């Protein structure tokens, strides 16, 4: 029969840009005040420090911009284990969709580079590097970005809304639905759209 495809985010689901992001704002740009993960609120990181004090939106860019920044992010916890499970399940399609930033020279090498190495390659063929999540067809979308617009009003997948410290006060419309980590039931929710 017809498998399930599955399209999980890198960015604040597979791999921890917020964490990674503090540490290394904090660690160049010590005299500068920060944003405490618990304080972060709305999707862009930049636009929040571009609130806090001028000039600090570019310093906190210059931060994703730097070569290894990319790389060196941590999964966060469970995520490898339960993407590799459910790469495995029977009649399941998993595809890693992600965004490069605006400056290319690091990070869509990066990101490759990252899935090689927690992955192996046989997984690179499942990467999906694109601006544009709503013209990728799939049941579902796991991502942490509370609205995900494009050219395709009207997208194939539902979006599972990943817990993100950016989103985590968030109330949204019904029916959407959440994912609160890899530690909850992601199982029953890949379930629920099978025929
Ligand atoms: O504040 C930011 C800035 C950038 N990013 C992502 C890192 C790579 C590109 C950008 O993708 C956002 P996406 O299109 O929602 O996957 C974030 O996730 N948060
Ligand atoms: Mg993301």
């Amino acid at each position: 029969g017809r498998a399930l495809r599955v399209l999980v985010d890198m960015d604040g689901v597979l791999a921890d840009f917020e964490g990674g992001f503090l540490r290394k704002f904090r660690a160049r740009f010590p005299d500068q005040p920060f944003i405490a993960l618990e304080d972060r609120r709305g999707f862009w990181v930049s636009e929040q420090y571009g609130r806090l004090r001028p000039g600090l939106s570019e310093k906190a860019i210059s931060i994703w911009e730097s070569k290894n920044f990319f790389f060196e992010l941590e999964p966060l916890p469970g995520a490898v284990e339960a993407v590799k499970e459910m790469a495995s399940l029977q009649n399941t399609d998993v595809f890693i969709c992600t965004s490069p930033i605006k400056m290319f020279k690091y990070c869509p090498y990066e990101k490759y580079a990252w899935v090689e190495k927690y992955f192996g390659p046989d997984f690179l063929e499942q990467i999906v590097l694109t601006r544009d999540k709503t013209v990728v067809s799939a049941d579902l979308l796991i991502d942490d970005r509370p609205d995900i617009t494009g050219a395709e009003p009207t997208p194939s997948w539902e979006h599972v809304l990943f817990t993100a410290c950016h989103n985590q006060h968030l109330q949204l419309q019904p029916p959407r639905r959440r994912l609160h980590s890899w530690a909850d039931d992601w199982k029953a929710i890949l379930d629920s759209k099978r025929p």
